[PDB]
């Protein structure tokens, strides 16, 4: 059978759940599947192993590239090799990847930052905490959330960046509190950082004093969520972008590129089509949460918290 790599951006649960998605298709397609995640952010351990893949002489490789620009020379050599490439998660859309998958992380963060807008009043003090100053996604996500609180008086007085550690979010998250006595608010931009401000905020107890809108539904944000530590997060799909990663680098292989892409979604931004699958987001809620459970098993999403139901056949 063919052979298709996935490359991710650090070891977070979030990746472990991309990677269900992965094998999930990978069983489903009948095609071997490779995944590879660093520690922490790491451009070089990604181009590493996207050299390894193409020496490999793998079917399809899909990444979600923590610096849009680096990658692209690695790409091309893929692509000229006869490898189709796609992203996943964040982007690189100048690369000649042919598709994106993932979330829509621009207005996201557009809507996380209307939420916190709601929250505080359209006042207040924010601290952003996020692990990339380099990939799109973390760029978007703040960019998006910026241009959403513009118009009210809400600042930002720190953006955080712990490289996708999660001790360096904790430690940075403390030292902001600390720094900032009269903090109205944290904003979480990847996994790492919703539930370590959690933390800091009720170890400092200030639970409900200082708000958290944050990104993701791990168990562990889903947790602080249930605790009303965390008033608001947006849920991501990794599942189905590891899923419909393989599904797609699949396609490619059996029926060809072109053939694949008239069967996807085409944009068209500044005269230039190109071809996305919008994973989705789900503003998740203390008030919404069981909702969401429910709406994630119902679409066949796994998630590690809550009750579950077993249908007999
Ligand atoms: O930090 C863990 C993960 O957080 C998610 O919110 C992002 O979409 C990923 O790009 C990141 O690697």
């Amino acid at each position: 059978m063919l052979t298709i790599g996935v490359i991710g951006k650090s070891v977070h649960p979030y990746w472990s759940q991309v990677e269900q998605g992965v094998k999930a298709a990978g069983k489903a397609l009948g095609v071997d599947t490779k995944f590879f995640v660093p520690q922490k952010e790491d451009i070089n351990a990604q181009l590493q192993m996207l050299e390894s893949f193409i020496a490999e002489g793998v079917n399809g490789i899909a990444i979600a590239p923590s610096d849009p620009t680096a990658v692209i020379p690695t790409i091309k050599k893929a692509l000229e090799m006869g490898i189709p490439v796609v992203t996943l998660d964040t982007d690189s859309p100048d690369s000649g990847r042919y598709v994106y998958i993932g979330t829509d992380n621009y207005q996201a963060g557009y809507t996380a930052g209307l939420i916190m807008k709601e929250l505080l009043g359209g006042k207040g003090k924010v601290v952003i905490g996020t692990g990339s100053l380099t990939a799109m996604n973390s760029l978007q996500r703040i960019q998006g959330f910026k241009d959403a609180i513009k118009d009210s008086e809400i600042e930002i007085v720190d953006i955080l960046n712990d490289e996708e550690d999660g001790a360096r979010a904790v430690s940075l998250a403390e030292a902001a509190l600390n720094a900032h006595p009269d903090l109205d608010a944290f904003f979480g931009v990847y996994a790492y950082n919703g539930p370590a401000q959690a933390l800091v905020v009720k170890n400092a107890g200030k639970v409900g004093k200082v708000k958290i809108v944050c990104f993701d539904t791990t168990p562990d944000i889903l947790q602080y969520v249930k605790e009303g530590v965390i008033q608001a997060t947006m849920g991501q799909r990794p599942y189905m972008m590891g899923y419909l990663s393989v599904t797609v680098l699949y396609l490619m292989n059996k029926i060809g590129v072109q053939n694949t892409l008239m069967m996807l979604p085409k944009v068209k931004v500044d005269g230039k089509v190109d071809y996305v699958i919008d994973t989705g987001v789900d503003v998740v809620t203390p008030e919404n949460l069981d909702e969401y459970l429910k709406k994630m098993e119902e679409l066949g999403i796994p998630i590690k918290f809550g009750s579950h139901h077993h249908h007999h056949h």
